[PDB]
């Protein structure tokens, strides 16, 4: 079975999880068909989605909402899952007590499947998961010992062996916890593996609605990272998902003609071009930020699952 039971504390003051939550003109206390948008380490929500699902959501009716766990998603990624956990309580409430669906880039969706392993509570208040390039398995790419022997606490976490990744696929959390929908991409070049279109896959979740973009593009499609959150094609997937009566995007609702690589065809000119310039600026914000020589230790909740992983303190014990 998954964690269940009471949620883990909180590490941090509600104060400044409170202050990292933020909705396109409304408060989250007060709030009509929240969506919920986690970034990708290196960026802030309006760095993540500005040029992509805070406008594309709101023309499907939601109001856009989003935590920017301070520096730029860096720090560890069980302190930004208590960001998470504490905007789905207040959200949940603000919008009269309902169901409001998550929508995740990059390791926003990692950040997302460890909230929904280790804090119970947030579970029947999430109604579906719509991650693109999420990178649950981690990534065998670049590396926290690449360029610098220092590297950010949540580049440490995302790499294939972590403890925290090990820690997430020993508790049950590659197996969907609601139900969820994963975009991704082959051609990846933050993650991989990507290419089996199988549960190889860094993105694979057991249940969810697993797409690889090849997989119906064609072995030739390419998109990147960031295009696999903002490309057209990613776009008629996640409007499928957040439309679907089962939570999950529907193969009958997408097909070979909306294999379009370039960004989704409502974006105004300009959030067309900000769309592909999204690569540097996260890239330099992981090289400027918090770094350390070991993965951050795993809080009391994860230690037993990752029994014998190396962190800054030493050998996991349960």
């Amino acid at each position: 079975a998954l964690p269940s039971g009471s949620d883990p504390a909180f590490s941090q003051p509600k104060s400044v999880l409170d202050a990292g939550l933020t909705c396109q003109g409304a408060s989250p206390s007060s709030v009509s068909k929240p969506i919920l948008l986690v970034p990708g380490t290196g960026t802030t929500g309006p760095q993540s989605f500005d040029s992509n699902w805070i406008p594309l959501s709101a023309q499907l009716g939601y109001t856009p909402c989003w935590i920017s766990p301070p520096p730029f998603m860096l720090n560890d990624t069980q302190v930004n899952t208590e960001y998470m956990v504490n905007a789905i309580t207040t959200l949940y409430a603000g919008s009269g007590n309902n169901k409001l669906p998550v929508l995740t880039a990059s390791q926003g969706g990692l950040v997302a499947q460890w909230g929904l392993t280790f804090f119970p509570s947030i579970r029947s208040k999430v109604d579906r998961l719509m991650a693109f390039a999420p990178l649950y398995k981690g990534t065998v790419l670049a590396g926290p010992l690449d360029a610098l022997a220092v590297s950010a606490p949540s580049v440490w976490q995302q790499t294939t062996g972590s403890a925290l990744t090990t820690a997430l696929r020993n508790a049950g959390g590659l197996t969907q916890i609601v139900p969820t929908t994963n975009l991704y991409s082959a051609t990846d070049e933050m993650c991989q593996p990507q290419v089996s279109n199988s549960p190889l896959d860094s993105s694979y979740l057991f249940n969810g609605k697993n797409v690889q973009a090849q997989a119906v593009c064609g072995p030739l499609f390419v998109i990147d990272h960031a295009g696999s959150l903002t490309s057209q094609f990613s776009y008629v997937v996640g409007r499928s998902a957040l439309r679907s009566t089962t939570g999950q995007a529907r193969s009958a609702d997408y097909g070979i003609t909306d294999c379009n690589p370039l960004p989704a065809n409502d974006l105004t000119p300009e959030q067309k071009v900000a769309a592909a310039a999204l690569l540097a600026p996260a890239a330099a914000a992981i090289v400027a930020g918090p770094k350390q020589n070991c993965e951050p230790d795993l809080m009391p909740y994860a230690r037993p699952f990752a029994v014998g992983k190396r962190t800054c303190s030493g050998i996991v014990t349960p």
